[PDB]
């Protein structure tokens, strides 16, 4: 119904670690999934991060809650980073996925 996704600009260090919190906002849904996305600064393409390696993902249920932590920075993970929420409702297959307006991530 609503994804908050925070926070909303960073400027990290080469080597720190950044973490995205994305809260799915709604009394009647579970977040059930989620997705990250990387749009490298400069660039219009967006891509799908696999989750693994330096990036992980911790989940929060009683916050309806998804975080995304990069560890190690380096001056090429700078983008726009999103999260696409997808949900588990009470009733069914229905209209569903909701985005956070995104993290501009600069380093070094």
């Amino acid at each position: 119904a609503r994804v908050d996704q925070t926070p909303r600009i960073a400027t990290k260090e080469t080597g720190e670690s950044l973490t995205i919190n994305c809260v799915l906002r709604d009394t009647a849904c579970a977040l059930d999934s989620t997705n990250w996305y990387r749009t490298k600064l400069g660039s219009t393409k967006e891509q799908t991060i696999s989750i693994g390696g330096r990036y992980s993902e911790t989940v929060d249920e009683g916050s309806n809650s998804a975080s995304l932590t990069i560890r190690d920075l380096r001056v090429e993970d700078s983008g726009t980073y999103k999260c696409k929420a997808y949900r588990r409702c009470a009733f069914n297959t229905g209209v569903g996925y909701k985005e956070g307006a995104g993290t501009v991530l600069t380093v070094k």
